[PDB]
């Protein structure tokens, strides 16, 4: 019932931890900072889903 | 630093929450859950690492 709680905030802290890029820099780098952070969105959602598979509402799902 | 001792339990959680594969099994199911678990412990560093330098 611990781990629940755990689940929740890491979920929430994950997001929170990507904030979108600061525009700034050539096109190239602009570019570039949004392609990782696009990169780092996704492995947060593979992640996330796992958790919730393992320790929350999706555990129950068959 | 209580922000911080908070952030190092989750990172602690997430680690937590990718165990070694047991080692049973032919050496193509082997290989198979050792590469999509080493995936996983990668996805797990970048969050880290990335929160490390921005925390
Ligand atoms: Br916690
Ligand atoms: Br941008
Ligand atoms: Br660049
Ligand atoms: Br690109
Ligand atoms: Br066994
Ligand atoms: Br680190
Ligand atoms: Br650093």
């Amino acid at each position: 019932d611990e781990d629940s709680l755990k689940a929740v905030r890491l979920i929430k802290f994950l997001y929170q931890s990507n904030p979108p890029p600061n525009p700034e820099g050539t096109r190239q780098a602009r570019r570039n900072r949004r392609r990782r952070w696009r990169e780092r969105q996704r492995q947060i959602h593979s992640i996330s889903e796992r958790i919730r598979s393992t320790y929350l509402g999706r555990s129950a799902e068959p």
